[PDB]
């Protein structure tokens, strides 16, 4: 869904056609321009940050697993006719639509009885989602993902690829995948009797040399060797596949460029009229394409055991029945070809896309990991809420679109309810402590961490606790839409707090919200700030993420109540504006303005530039030539959006409806 | 009829097409928030539980036996000319018609006297109810029976497979029968005197290779080796079958697929015009296509001696008179087509239906088992009263029918009053003890239990009397909608039990009523109670079941005087999700509210989704509107333009409507 | 083909029975991949005009021409000036403005795509063979590329690219007869023509 | 701007191509394009004395077509307006005050 996806940009931001990736890693964010103003009791003091980069980093690495469920049909492409006056299919006018479309009437009794149980099971969203990782495997066929390389680095602690992902080797993404070929046979004209557990499919004159090859991996298994997002572990989809070609198909090739899987693409989904099964499948490889390097160590309990990507069965009755596909199809939507017609004319537009939307998931789930377990709304019951249509099960999309809608604040709609694709709420919906194993690279690191061993040697690889997920991302294209208190994402802000009296040199911060704004000025000011917890005895440090030049509650890493001592005496000072001071003096008003919004990105240590021409809207209206709004709004899945209501803990997120 | 047994569904239950059945036992239930509450002197205990699971165990074993019976004549079918004002066929009329028609001119004296006994020879439910069969013995052909399993457990009492079902061995349902083929010989249309007490079909142009092997198979004997529901002993319909087809009947393919016999009987229905014939074989198979386990160790009474099925005798004189079926029939009702068109569109839905029957019938024969023989309507009394026609015998569908209308509370109308199919009030009208095998688990079996011996050793076979019987089954599907204090399905329901402090925490219950209230509710808050009698010395248990959760009144296996002692020190806490009576002083009162209710199946411990498309509401106008419509569009290939617009770049070309 | 036609003329065709009978003529269109057509060339300066797969070959040899967009087959003759479109050009009246000033010595750079179309075709009418180069690619392209209709198409070019054609105006020659001669231009050219009846 | 095909930028208009250059200089990038005609590189930064771009720096009077090299934007004096990847439709507001 192009439109849905792409209204997730930030108005300022258009990116251009092509973008040559040439790394596992890649940095986007912006270069804003930051006017604080200072005033305590002492006096007054006015800077201005001239260039402040504030950056997310998503990574092409995140080990995933298929499973091959049975899910709805998608009743789209199959001729108008056979339908009723309301949106039903009758086996009445199957058997009058088969009937007037041929000489031969011996065989219409026999056609209805197979066609009325194979029309209740059709859905191609499959095959396009293996077609589509093919297409970007030959494409971006020359990323490196080396065994003993970093994944997460912060000073004290590390992770290496190692770990995360044992059973791996270093190789190329080409490298990784050695794909058998399945039999793509001939379907003539005259058999009775549809062989079951076998599709058939139409094309369009003769199948070429190059298009059996694509079709032949497409539907065999997938068996990596190194972890990579678009080449994760598929099961078997078929064993055969029947293509009903008037020209007889040609043997297989063996090699094939990135631009015939293209062709290939545009042929089977003209032919077949799967315009919605193909939409389907640009919304599940959005999910899985890229994966997020976590903000902290903590965050990285999110990627350690392997979600579930599930892919629907593959059938399809085309290739049997032709009679039914004809050129008058019924479309729920008159905007039913926008996703395809935007995918083949800008193919690397889906990068920006698959950003937009694992940041707006990995952003929302931020706050709902801090809900109490003692509400309407909560971890187990915010999905089932917000649904309103009648899909098999709340798995998949559901969960995503779901997400989005609570970021965006708007309601999200599908025409089929499909539940296909990554579940990621699995690693939350758990009341157990994650064990992240981490390496040691300064001695002082049981301190700052929640260690198991509480004495170590730099080199030695113990294990770190997690209780509750700490955020994984910031936001950064989703930047201001909506403002919550917990990441204080404004454009213009009055933060005020009264300072604790400092007795030796040492400030007691009772209270957690104070504590939140007084270290969320000094950070901004540029003063790396060092406090330690009463009730634990760790320190805590506003300067914890170097990347996004924000301080968030979480990096405390102690759900509960406490009472910090702030060490007022030992105040670095890494970033020094004019406004920047180090001695605070009675009640401190911070007043910013953030203006001049231009969006870069950085791959290997280098700006990364963006190719090719401008991209031109393609967009279809509400009618072609269609008079009434027919609602049909019994079917459609519907996603309400749910708004924060902030409330005196602070520590606590509580959800209401609007 | 699908109209009726579709009403008994719950409003909550949406139902999709397709439903996976890979065993022989389903847990169909529905999911309930319980919020509980203990009020007392000293202060309140609140309890929720979110999702709460009450269930009912199906299967797909229980012993039957066909038996042939005389039944009345279906005259739908038969063109409306030769039929008189009153409705009965007017002999004068029909040798009017034979005349008249492409009949040989020598045939027409002798044919004309015979047809006074052959064209009051029209019942075909037979013969669909076997195809019927056929079609999910296919479909299902892969679920298992094993000799030596668990037919039902509660902890004390066990009782196996091989009791009820002796000369049983362990085999798939596919391999279960090996029907034997009847002859099916063409009609020679110039036969000198037709050949009573042997049936002859009408069939549309050529009876194909596969179309044999089923009528063949359809007609002949089912001898099976494993106790299935579908699959019981049936005695050979007919020896041979005349088949009216001009175009000549091909011989036994051997081999066939389910969705060939769909092909089969939408042939011969359409043919013969026997839709009423229909709609008697699927409500027999609704009664007899799935039996429920017992809920109860000692309610297995309703199912120790095989209950007889009533198969009418296969009559059908059409092949002889192919001029007296026309394009106009006589029909009574005017939706005597709907029972078919459903089954052709969701075959799967069955399933549903059946155990909607049978909840409805094993419920209400619960609460009329504790009625006294000294009243106007009791046990042997309550069929007459109720029925309102004139059928042959009060067995069948007429006793299954009656006691589903006072279930619901509505008026149930059928066109013909036919009487076949099951009779489950078998066991009832007895009225004599009824003695159940069972192997004991534990040694301290027989104070709970009615057994035979009062010392029995564990791995023993013993013998329990059942004097009343049992409910089988709980209210689930029917919850709250015709309510009875007896199994008091209520949404809201509270309890006072009045004890004072100089009683040390004894209670004695001189109410029956109320006694059944506390029991069943201690239950749901998860403890263990354990009362005894005072006057007999015997002792009940609250925890009696594993499926619905409640207590029934029928579980102390004795009827007398009511005098329960129940110590409150010796409550123990068994389940989780549950409230603590640690130490209770002065009046109690409990209370619990069921807020929202969710539809859900298990199957093998794991839960069994619903997929494939939306089921509807299938009405007879829905069909005939799109042939009032009839596609009027007239069928003239009109080809409209479109013309070419030129823009800034030329080297494109754009298309638009106008 | 009966819907193609119905586009042409621009009206609306019926036919009694929706009838699915003939030959299918949108067969190479809807592959969307290389055609390898087979060639002998004459000449050895060959493989600059066409999109040849060798780039040295003498005469006599067996050669092939990678086609990629399909050019049109035929020209509109019976449809001509019924349903105009500005790719074919087909109209009654045509003009051309090419500026040029005298400091240019007779070099023309055409950044427009539209009206180096018109100024080769109309200027093959007259009877002069024009030879432009492209500035960004290399490679040259002749207004005489056919001995039937005698117009240029831009399909002609075989490359779609960045449009900048330098046309030298002072290797102009004369090929044809009845003929307007242009000895040497100073300034802005007007090019014009008029069809008045047709046989 | 011009479509970067591989890394390079064709204006075949010589009005643009003025503005273009005029642009990157008051930001401070040496930008050096091939005349396509002639065979010959032009650089924007000619003169350092006066800091703008005149179209006769080309030096050649006739018609051409330019191959602007996009990769090798060198950056001589950079402000912190100076960017080195222009994207779309570029508009560039100058003020010019406090003349001695």
């Amino acid at each position: 869904m192009s439109s849905l996806l792409n209204s997730l940009l930030p108005e300022y931001f258009k990116p251009k056609t092509n973008l040559n990736i040439n790394s596992s890693r890649v940095q986007y964010g912006f270069n804003a321009r930051i006017d604080m103003q200072y005033e305590d009791d002492s006096g007054t003091r006015k800077g201005s940050r001239p260039n402040a980069f504030m950056s997310n980093t998503v990574a092409f690495i995140g080990n995933y697993e298929g499973i091959i469920v049975d899910d709805i049909p998608i009743l789209d492409g199959l001729r108008a006719d056979i339908f009723d006056t309301h949106g039903d299919l009758d086996m009445g006018l199957v058997e009058d639509a088969l009937s007037k479309s041929t000489m031969i009437r011996r065989n219409v009794p026999t056609y209805t009885a197979y066609a009325s149980e194979l029309l209740y099971k059709r859905n191609l969203t499959s095959l396009f989602y293996n077609m589509l990782r093919l297409y970007y495997i030959k494409k971006w066929g020359s990323i490196k993902y080396e065994k003993d390389a970093i994944f997460y680095d912060n000073g004290h602690a590390c992770l290496l690829n190692r770990q995360l992902f044992p059973k791996s080797r270093d190789a190329s993404l080409e490298s990784s995948l050695s794909l058998p070929e399945a039999e793509i046979a001939m379907l003539d004209p005259g058999l009775e009797f549809p062989e079951e557990d076998v599709p058939a499919i139409l094309w369009h004159g003769r199948v070429s040399s190059r298009a059996t090859c694509i079709l032949g991996q497409a539907c065999s298994e997938f068996a990596p060797l190194a972890p990579f997002s678009i080449a994760h572990y598929s099961p078997q989809l078929t064993r055969k596949l029947f293509v009903n070609a008037p020209a007889g198909i040609e043997p297989s090739s063996g090699r094939y460029t990135h631009e015939d899987v293209k062709d290939a693409i545009t042929i089977l989904v003209s032919a077949n009229q799967a315009y919605t099964d193909f939409e389907a499948a640009y919304l599940m490889l959005a999910q899985t394409l890229v994966s997020p390097v976590p903000r902290t160590a903590e965050a990285s309990a999110w990627f350690i055991n392997a979600g579930m990507v599930n892919m629907p069965t593959l059938s399809c009755a085309n290739g049997y029945y032709p009679a039914l596909t004809n050129v008058n199809p019924y479309h729920r939507l008159d905007t039913w070809k926008d996703t395809l017609n935007h995918w083949v004319a800008y193919p690397d537009m889906l990068f920006y896309h698959s950003v937009a939307m694992i940041e707006s998931c990995y952003v929302e789930l931020g706050n709902v990991a801090r809900v109490s377990d003692s509400d309407a709304i909560n971890k187990y019951t915010f999905t089932e809420l917000s649904v309103q249509g009648r899909p098999v099960m709340n798995r998949g999309i559901i969960v995503d679109l779901t997400l989005v809608a609570m970021r965006t604040g708007r309601e999200i709609s599908l025409p089929y309810p499909v539940s296909c694709g990554l579940t990621r709420t699995d690693a939350l919906l758990q009341g157990t402590e994650i064990h992240v194993p981490v390496v040691v690279k300064d001695i002082d690191m049981p301190q700052y961490y929640n260690a198991i061993d509480k004495d170590v040697i730099e080199g030695q690889e113990t294990v770190i606790k997690v209780k509750q997920l700490p955020p994984a991302m910031y936001p950064i294209y989703t930047y201001g839409i909506n403002t919550t208190e917990f990441y204080s994402d404004h454009f213009e802000d009055q933060v005020q707090v009264e300072m604790a009296p400092i007795d030796n040199g040492k400030a007691v911060f009772n209270d957690a919200r104070k504590f939140s704004k007084f270290m969320s000025i000094m950070r901004m000011m540029g003063n790396d700030v060092t406090a330690t917890d009463l009730v634990t005895g760790r320190k805590v440090s506003n300067w914890a993420d170097n990347s996004s030049g924000r301080f968030l509650y979480t990096d405390v890493k102690y759900e509960g109540q406490t009472a910090f001592l702030v060490d007022m005496d030992t105040v670095k000072a890494r970033d020094h504006c004019w406004v920047s001071i180090v001695d605070p003096n009675g009640t401190m008003n911070l007043s910013y303005k953030m203006t001049n919004f231009r969006a870069a990105m950085f791959s290997r240590n280098k700006p990364l530039y963006m190719t090719g021409g401008s991209v031109r809207t393609i967009a279809t209206g509400n009618y072609r030539d269609a008079a009434e709004r027919l609602r049909a709004m019994d079917e459609t899945l519907r996603l309400k959006p749910f708004k924060i209501t902030e409330k005196l803990d602070f520590r606590v997120a509580a959800y209401a409806i609007p």
